[PDB]
C-alpha cells in the first residue's frame, strides 16, 4: 500500500528495487549484452518491443512466446509475490537484451568494463512529467503522487522514483561520447518511426529486407502496441498495476502536455529548465 521512498547513493527509489540492489551487485555482463536505458516513461517499451522483434529476424509468432517484461528482464526490479529481474535473468539467453532506469552513480559497472552496446532513449521533459504523474496513479509500488501542482514540484526538484530527469538526460549524453550508445528521442520516433528503427537496425549491426521494416514499423505503433496483450501490461495483477486507474499504453503523443500544465506551471517550468540544461548540445521538442 505505497511505500515510502528510499534513498540509496543521492537516488530516490522504489524500496523494493533499492533491495534488488544487494542481489545485482554479482550480475555479470557479457560482451554481447545490449542495455535499454531511459529515464522512466521516456519510451522503454516501445524500444523494448522494437529490439525484440529485430532479435527475432522481424517474425511476430516469437514475439508473442512471452511478455515483454519477461523477453527483457528489468535489471532493477522486484516486488512482492513477482520474479525480480535478477531472477528473470536466469533463464534469458544470450545475446539478451536489458532494462534499467538506473543513474549511473547506481548503474553495475561491468555493463560499462564489458563496453556493452546501449539503447538510451530521451523524451522532453514535460510529456514525462505528464506521463509520470499517471503512472504514479496506477502503478501501486510508487508513493501517491498527490495533486499534479505538487508531482510537478517534486519532478523538478527529482524527488520522484530514480530522481532527477535533468541529470538522467544529460550524463547519459555525457556518456555517449566515449561508451557505444546511440542516443534516441521520443519525438523522433513519433514523426519517423521507420527512420529510427532503420537507425537501431544500423547500431545493433543487421540488415533487413524494407518489408521487414514496414512489418516492425506497424507492430510497433501505439495501437497495436496498446491492444497486444505481451506489451500492454494487462497480464500483471491487479495489485500490483490498476489498468482501470491508467492504462499503461495510455496516449502515445508528443505534445500533449499542453492540455495539463497551467500558464502558471508552464512559465515556472521554464524558467527552470533554462538554469538546469544551461550549458548543453543536447535539445529536445516539447510538440510535432
Ligand atoms: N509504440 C508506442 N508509440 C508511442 N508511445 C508509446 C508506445 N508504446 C508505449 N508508449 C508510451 O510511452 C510511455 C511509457 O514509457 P515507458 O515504456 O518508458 O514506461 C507512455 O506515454 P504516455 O503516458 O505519454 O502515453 C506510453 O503510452
Ligand atoms: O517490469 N515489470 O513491470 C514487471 C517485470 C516482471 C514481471 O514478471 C512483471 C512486471
Ligand atoms: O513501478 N513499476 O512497477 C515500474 C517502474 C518502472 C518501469 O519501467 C516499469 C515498472
Amino acid at each position: 500500500s505505497r511505500p515510502p521512498l528510499e534513498y540509496v547513493k543521492g537516488v530516490p527509489l522504489i524500496k523494493y528495487f533499492a533491495e534488488a540492489l544487494g542481489p545485482l551487485q554479482s550480475f555479470q555482463a557479457r560482451p554481447d549484452d545490449l542495455l535499454i536505458s531511459t529515464y522512466p516513461k521516456s519510451g522503454t517499451t516501445w524500444v523494448s518491443q522494437i529490439l525484440d522483434m529485430i532479435y527475432q529476424g522481424g517474425d511476430l509468432e516469437k514475439c508473442h512466446r512471452a511478455p515483454i517484461f519477461m523477453r527483457v528482464p528489468f535489471l532493477e526490479f522486484k516486488a512482492p509475490g513477482i520474479p525480480s529481474g535478477m531472477e528473470t535473468l536466469k533463464d534469458t539467453p544470450a545475446p539478451r537484451l536489458l532494462k534499467t532506469h538506473l543513474p549511473l552513480a547506481l548503474l553495475p559497472q561491468t555493463l560499462l568494463d564489458q563496453k556493452v552496446k546501449v539503447v538510451y532513449v530521451a523524451r522532453n521533459a514535460k510529456d514525462v512529467a505528464v506521463s509520470y504523474y499517471h503512472f504514479y496513479h496506477m502503478a501501486k509500488v510508487h508513493p501517491e503522487p498527490g495533486t499534479w501542482d505538487s508531482f510537478l514540484e517534486k519532478f523538478m526538484v527529482g524527488e520522484v522514483s530514480y530522481g532527477s530527469w535533468y541529470q538522467h538526460v544529460q550524463e547519459w549524453w555525457e556518456l555517449s561520447r566515449t561508451h557505444p550508445v546511440l542516443y534516441l528521442f521520443y519525438e523522433d520516433m513519433k514523426e519517423n518511426p521507420k527512420r529510427e528503427i532503420q537507425k537501431i537496425l544500423e547500431f545493433v549491426g543487421h540488415s533487413l529486407p524494407e518489408e521487414t521494416v514496414d512489418f516492425m514499423v506497424q507492430h510497433t505503433s501505439f495501437k497495436e502496441m496498446k491492444k497486444n496483450p505481451m506489451t500492454n501490461y494487462t497480464t500483471v495483477p491487479q495489485e500490483f498495476m490498476g489498468h482501470s486507474i491508467s492504462p499503461f499504453m495510455r496516449k502515445g503523443m508528443a505534445g500533449d502536455w499542453k492540455t495539463t500544465f497551467t500558464v502558471a506551471q508552464n512559465e515556472r517550468f521554464d524558467a527552470d529548465y533554462a538554469e538546469k540544461m544551461a550549458g548543453c548540445s543536447l535539445s529536445f521538442r516539447s510538440e510535432l
